[PDB]
């Protein structure tokens, strides 16, 4: 019960989602891998996944991290967000409605968004039965606990597994998120904002002609509520990075254009 236009957006974003997202991770290479009050505070946001590696021959890589020394794991992880942060970027440029915003807008809404359409992407990867993000040759698994999913990101991993989303409607919660009015900087908040408003209502016409099941009831208001407590999370995790990053560098080029930083 699409309507044309409807159709046509999806089939974008799903183009879009095909041409960008390396689902095998088959070109993330060459990354790096490990060899007062404030650190104190950094400790806290410091704290846990073991590392596997599968050789092309079938050799096998595994790495498990140390306690307390905490920075061994930065330089992988920046690498990573990097490599995603490029498909993320990517998929925005392919969408006709996001390259047609003014290049200042452009950036306002790929600086707000780049981390949670990142963590969206990262979900379909996920494995919930076994608490690993299976990223092609590279798997992150976490170690050996109810008190682990009392970690936000954890929990919203868990959370947005559960509700058993189709490719379709992980691309739209993508341009729901990208196409935040209220991202800083914002001028065409006016568009965005009406741009974002019929992303939405896509998502909800597709629920309702797709989903009659009584478990998919209020599909579309829990998809909406986890995209907010994704942007809480973006919101921590930014000044958590930027805590970390002011004690003990590792952004890279990318990463710092994101978050703003000048390099003077
Ligand atoms: C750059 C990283 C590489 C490994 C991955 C992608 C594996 C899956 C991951 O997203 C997971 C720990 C949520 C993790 C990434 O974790 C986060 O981005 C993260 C973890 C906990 C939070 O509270 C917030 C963000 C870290």
């Amino acid at each position: 019960g699409l309507t044309e236009e409807q159709r046509m957006m999806i089939r974008e974003l799903m183009d879009a989602q095909m041409k960008t997202f390396d689902t095998t991770f088959s070109h993330f290479k060459n990354f790096r891998l490990p060899g007062a009050a404030k650190w104190s505070q950094v400790r806290k946001d410091l704290c846990k996944v073991s590392l596997q590696l599968r050789g092309e021959d079938g050799s096998v890589w595994n790495y498990k991290p140390p306690a307390d020394e905490i920075f061994s794991l930065l330089p992988h992880m920046a690498d990573m967000s990097t490599y995603m942060f490029k498909g993320i970027i990517s998929f925005a440029k392919v969408i006709s409605y996001f390259r047609d915003l003014p290049i200042e807008d452009q950036i306002s809404l790929l600086k707000g968004a780049a981390f949670e359409l990142c963590q969206l992407r990262f979900n379909t990867v996920f494995n919930a039965e076994t608490g690993t993000w299976e990223c092609g040759r590279l798997s992150y698994c976490l170690e050996d606990f109810q008190q682990l999913l009392l970690e936000p990101m954890l929990k919203f991993h868990y959370m947005l597994k559960k509700l058993q989303l189709h490719e379709e409607e992980y691309v739209l919660m993508q341009a729901i998120s990208l196409f935040s009015p209220d991202r800083p900087g914002v001028l065409q908040h006016r568009v965005v904002d009406q741009l974002q408003e019929q992303f939405a209502i896509t998502l909800k016409s597709y629920i309702e002609c797709n989903r009659p099941q009584p478990a998919h009831r209020f599909l579309f208001l829990k998809i909406m509520a986890m995209l907010t407590e994704l942007r809480s999370i973006n919101a921590q995790h930014t000044q958590r990075l930027l805590r970390i990053q002011d004690i003990h560098p590792f952004a890279t080029p990318l990463m710092q254009e994101l978050f703003g930083i000048t390099g003077s």
